[PDB]
């Protein structure tokens, strides 16, 4: 059994649509009230790259397959998994992939939702948004994606 | 010569064609009988991301490169160079953005072949499987890529 | 305040134009005169997301976000950042993800050109290119992107 520092990456990716001029968003936990998500879940791409990175790091069965609104639900799950496996998170960084919402914008509220749900410092916490040129899937707008990668440091 | 702990990304993609209604891919060395893979090589996005990741980590010229059937001469071939070089492998997170097939159906089978050919446990493996909104050249199913994020700890 | 280990992934794309038949692109510092980029800045995909893998293992704002010809700027910068901030940096994993130019050729120069901004050993870095089968924006050749993976280590 491996106890050592650990590396994950979660990946997640939700259709979108633009309230332009022709079920509200939930990023970071913050409320996007010009888009819509089309998604059976809350389409927090951010949350759930995050339970996913954790999930990843430690070698789980993922969100889906483990319980076959939620994004809270999973992310007090992560933490107290990383808690009862011994480990502490030492930071994380999230890319978010996105044609809107500009993240810059809301990025101090995802870092202050992000360090509450998971109990941490804001220095461990860094949110980046890109877009994407406005070419293919995302810059197109049909669709959010996010990459988050985390590192698990063993207690003491 | 640097030789603290090490981080590496493998990314891989393969056009693929699934045998709907109008070379067999192999997967984490597990054969997929409904999908063809348009390849020169086995068409195996996990080993192939999981042996860059280790030629990255590492700052080694990559497969191709190498080297100017083939998928197990050279995850044997990474093994052997985390050896020589005095690193164990921490852990390893895949993300398989993949249309079809679905991921956790084949994923038990996944990490213990990794695990053989590596030769580390299963501890240290997670294998994750994403679909892609049914957007895109993934999610049209014409390729399916994968991720492999892997962390390299000096010996003793 | 955290100051164990460290992850940043960065991630960056910009749209280019093959000069084929019917600004020029820089990559890693290699003028690249086949082929030219679409850009505000530079272009250079390779240079800003390794900016935007340090930043984001440190949490800080962005490079837009912080300062609101540029690629060099911003490395001096990012290096000067890890120094005051304690870290040393560990090793560096990028993943070009490029139907154009091909990685290869240049690599040596771009490794080099890594090295002296960063002012770290040759055998701290990783640049690995991969084609993306002529499908979507990338195979097209109407993009590149790029991935950067970075661990920072605590100095002493
Ligand atoms: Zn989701
Ligand atoms: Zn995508
Ligand atoms: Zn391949
Ligand atoms: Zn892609
Ligand atoms: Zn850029
Ligand atoms: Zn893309």
């Amino acid at each position: 059994s491996y106890n050592g520092i650990r590396i994950g990456q979660g990946y997640d990716i939700h259709k979108i649509k633009v309230l332009d001029e022709e079920k509200t968003l939930t990023l970071g936990g913050v409320k996007i009230n010009n888009v819509l998500v089309l998604s059976h879940s809350d389409g927090d791409i951010i949350y759930h790259s995050i339970v996913d990175s954790i999930l990843g790091a430690l070698g789980s069965l993922d969100i889906g397959t483990l319980f076959p609104k939620n994004s809270a639900i999973f992310l007090r799950y992560a933490r107290l998994l990383i808690y009862k496996k011994n480990y502490d998170i030492g930071n994380v960084d999230i890319n978010v992939i996105a044609q809107v919402p500009k993240i810059s914008n809301i990025r101090k509220n995802i870092i202050k939702n992000i360090s509450t749900v998971l109990n941490i410092d804001e220095s461990q916490i860094s949110v980046k948004g890109k877009t994407h040129e406005k070419l293919g899937v995302i810059g197109e707008k049909k669709a959010i994606e996010c990459f988050a990668n985390i590192l698990l440091i063993p207690k003491n």
